[PDB]
C-alpha cells in the first residue's frame, strides 16, 4: 500500500514540485525559512564541514546546499529519479530553463552576514558540485557500482519518509546512508513528522509516518549518537500534505 520506486521516475514532475514548494514567494514558505536557519547553522556555525557531503534524495531542489559549500570542498548531489537530477543539473549548468532560486540564494545570503551577494553565491555552489548519482537508499549500495571516499558528512531532506515504505526499511536506510560515512562522520536528517502522504497537483505519493521517538530509536539502532534534535510544530498547507511538523537532527556515525 505505498508508492513503487518507479513511481519516483516516471510520475514526479520536478518542476512541478519546484512550483508547489519551492516558489518562495505560506505554510511552505514557513517551512523553507526554517530549514535554512538549521542547514546554515549546521553547516556555518556548528563544525560540520570537510572535503566531502553527500546530499541523499536531492531531488531537483538546491537550497539544502547554499549554506553546505561554504564547509565542503565536495559536494556530491544524488537522487532516484533521472528526471530530478535533469532539472538538478539545468540549474548546475545556469540554464536558461533552469528554476530561479534567487529569493532563497538572496535569504542564506542574509542569514550568513551578507558576507556575498547571490551570484558570488551561487557561483560557490555551481564549483562545489563535481557529480551528481543515482541513489537508491534502501539498497545496502546506495550509489550501486559508482565508487566514492568515505563522506564527512551525509545529508538528507525530505527524502527517508517517501523513500521507506516501513519502519524497518527505515532503520536498514539510515544503516545504508551511514555505509558512505567515515568513522565519526556526520549525517544530517530533516523531514516530516508523522505524514503519511504528500501531494505534487493531483499525483499522490506516500509517506511514512514516523514520531520522533520512532525516528530517534531508528538513529540509536542503525549505529549512530545523536547530537542535537529539533522539533517544529509547523505543517505544510492542507492541500500538500497530513504532516505534524518536521524534524532535523544531527547525529554523528559510530
Ligand atoms: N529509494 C529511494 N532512494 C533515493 N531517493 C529516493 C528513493 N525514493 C524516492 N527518492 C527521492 O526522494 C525525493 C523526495 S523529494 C525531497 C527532495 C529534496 N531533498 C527536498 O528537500 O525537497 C525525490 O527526489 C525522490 O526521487
Ligand atoms: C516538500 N517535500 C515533501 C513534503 C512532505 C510533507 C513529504 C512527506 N514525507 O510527506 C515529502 N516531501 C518530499
Amino acid at each position: 500500500g505505498f508508492t513503487s520506486k518507479d513511481t519516483y521516475l516516471s510520475h514526479f514532475n520536478p518542476r512541478d514540485y519546484l512550483e508547489k514548494y519551492y516558489k518562495f514567494g505560506s505554510a511552505e514558505s514557513q517551512i523553507l525559512k526554517h530549514l535554512l536557519k538549521n542547514l546554515f547553522k549546521i553547516f556555518c556555525l556548528d563544525g560540520v564541514k570537510g572535503d566531502l557531503l553527500i546530499d541523499i534524495g536531492s531531488g531537483p531542489t538546491i537550497y539544502q546546499l547554499l549554506s553546505a559549500c561554504e564547509s565542503f570542498k565536495e559536494i556530491v548531489v544524488t537522487d532516484y529519479s533521472d528526471q530530478n537530477l535533469q532539472e538538478l543539473e539545468k540549474w548546475l549548468k545556469a540554464a536558461p530553463a533552469a528554476f530561479d532560486w534567487s529569493p532563497v540564494v538572496t535569504y542564506v545570503c542574509d542569514l550568513e552576514g551578507n558576507r556575498v551577494k547571490g551570484p558570488e553565491k551561487e557561483e560557490k555552489l555551481r564549483q562545489a558540485v563535481k557529480q551528481v548519482l543515482k541513489c537508491d537508499v534502501t539498497q545496502s549500495q546506495p550509489l550501486g557500482a559508482v565508487p566514492l571516499p568515505p563522506a564527512d558528512c551525509v545529508l538528507s531532506t525530505l527524502c527517508l519518509d517517501a523513500a521507506c515504505p516501513d519502519l524497518p526499511t527505515y532503520c536498514r536506510a539510515l544503516r545504508n546512508l551511514g555505509s558512505l560515512l567515515k568513522p565519526g562522520g556526520f549525517l544530517v536528517i530533516m523531514d516530516a513528522l508523522k505524514s503519511s502522504y504528500y501531494m505534487i497537483g493531483e499525483q499522490k505519493f506516500s509517506s511514512l509516518p514516523l514520531g520522533r521517538e520512532a525516528v530517534e530509536a531508528a538513529v540509536k539502532e542503525a549505529g549512530y549518537t545523536i547530537e542535537w534534535f529539533e522539533v517544529i510544530s509547523q505543517s505544510y498547507s492542507s492541500t500538500m500534505a497530513n504532516n505534524e511538523g518536521l524534524f532535523s537532527l544531527v547525529a554523528r556515525k559510530l
